[PDB]
């Protein structure tokens, strides 16, 4: 009858979206509740299991930047925790990742700020570095080794074009396909490019994101003056 | 040897900054006391934030 007894599966899937959003930065939402942070955190106090992500956590409090030392073993059980609270099909996922969310408490409480916040910290200070290099430097030191790799396959490479002919096949298929909303659907596509941009790296991760991705569907006003002469 | 348990701590933040853990409340006592016994100065509120 206690407290905690109210609505464990409430809880759980809140967190789990919560947690889904901050890791996976799956899909768009209103993603938000203080109250359902709060459960997330009791709902870990309420189990053993889950006790170490509770503590890790609980090092954010006093908001400085130092990434805690690894106990491994102590650290792949983490892991194992982690990925079976996600119930994600074995996805591999990875410290990365895990630091990543970690800092991402770190962040929240920064705020004592209720109205609202806009902000999209999309930075990471803590990127165990001492200073963020630039892009060029980076560039050039990868190509050189990239250079030294060798072919991995042969492509035959003379004349070849697949195609198909089947048209009866080809309109069922059509059918098959025609429900979907296409148009509404694949923005979550082209968004999961988008934060693939910055899941590139968590290495002096490029500071400067914005602009030239914005002259990407510039690239529109282009064509469209272009197709206007 | 009386500070063996901080000069540990120390050594271990030879390298880069990683987090000191938490200690039980017997070893942070110990370690005040330590620390003030060395710098005998409770004229001030020797604290863990001289630590940090």
């Amino acid at each position: 009858p206690s407290e905690e007894l109210i609505n464990m599966r409430r809880y759980r899937n809140a967190a789990r979206k919560l947690i889904h959003h901050y890791s996976l930065n799956s899909t768009s939402s209103t993603e938000y509740k203080i109250s359902d942070v709060v459960m997330t955190m009791i709902f870990l106090l309420r189990s053993e299991k889950y006790h170490s992500l509770f503590k890790l956590l609980e090092t954010t409090f006093d908001d400085y930047t130092c990434r805690p030392q690894m106990t491994q073993v102590q650290t792949d059980t983490l892991l194992d925790a982690v990925r079976s609270l996600l119930e994600m099909p074995s996805t591999t996922i990875d410290l990365t990742t895990v630091d990543i969310m970690r800092s991402s408490f770190a962040r929240c409480f920064n705020s004592p700020i209720m109205r609202y916040a806009k902000i999209v910290l999309l930075q990471n200070v803590a990127l165990q570095r001492d200073k963020r290099t630039t892009l060029e430097e980076l560039l050039i030191e990868r190509g050189e080794k990239i250079q030294m790799l060798q072919p991995q396959q042969y492509i035959n490479s003379g004349t070849e074009i697949p195609f198909c002919d089947d048209a009866e096949f080809l309109n069922r298929l059509l059918k098959h396909i025609d429900p979907y909303p296409l148009s509404r659907m694949y923005y979550n596509a082209a968004n999961t490019m988008f934060y693939t941009t910055m899941e590139n790296y968590a290495v002096s991760n490029c500071k400067f994101n914005i602009e030239d991705y914005n002259n990407i569907f510039k690239v529109m006003e282009n064509i469209r003056k272009h197709s206007n002469k």
